[PDB]
C-alpha cells in the first residue's frame, strides 16, 4: 500500500493490474492511475507479472 | 472527504476536530495533520467550530 503523498508526484501503471484501497476497482494497463484513486493497494496477479 | 492529491500540497488544522479515512484518529487543533493521514473525511463537532 504505497501511500500517495504529494512527494511521489505521479504513478504510471506500465504492464499490470492494481487496486485502490476502498474501491479496488480493476485496471489493466498500459494507463495512468490518476489521483482519483487516492490509496494504491496490491495484489500478486498470475497471468501478467505486474 | 477532500481527496488529498498532489495539486493540493499541504492542508493546516487551524482549530477544529478532524479524521482520516480509515483510522478516524482523532486531533485536536492547532496540529499540522501530515501526509500520514492519508484521505481526510470529517465531522460535525459541537464544542469547537471546525
Amino acid at each position: 500500500q504505497f501511500n500517495i503523498d504529494a512527494t511521489l508526484e505521479d504513478v504510471i501503471l506500465i504492464n499490470g493490474t492494481a487496486y485502490n484501497a476502498h474501491t479496488r476497482e480493476e485496471i489493466r494497463s498500459p494507463c495512468l492511475i490518476s489521483r482519483t484513486v487516492h490509496k494504491l493497494t496490491f495484489q500478486y496477479t498470475a497471468t501478467e507479472e505486474p
